């Protein structure tokens, strides 16, 4: 069908899934963990029940860093 490709700068903070290994293109409704990263909302709404720890950091986030209701 079609593809993509990157533009920019980005050093180690919002580039491609990690969790699972694979890209986020913009559109989807992806999440943003504070620990530096994004990936798949249901990429990090699995890493998190699987596991309690930053994919990349590998610092236990513990969920509830950021302001949530
Ligand atoms: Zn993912
Ligand atoms: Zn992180």
């Amino acid at each position: 069908m079609k593809q993509d490709g990157e533009e920019g700068t980005e050093e180690d903070t919002e580039e491609k899934c990690t969790i699972c290994l694979s890209i986020l293109e913009e559109g989807e409704d992806v999440r943003c963990l504070p620990c530096m990263h994004l990936f798949h909302q249901v990429c990090v709404d699995q890493w998190l029940i699987t596991n309690k720890k930053c994919p990349i950091c590998r610092v236990d986030i513990e969920a509830q860093l950021p302001s949530e209701s």
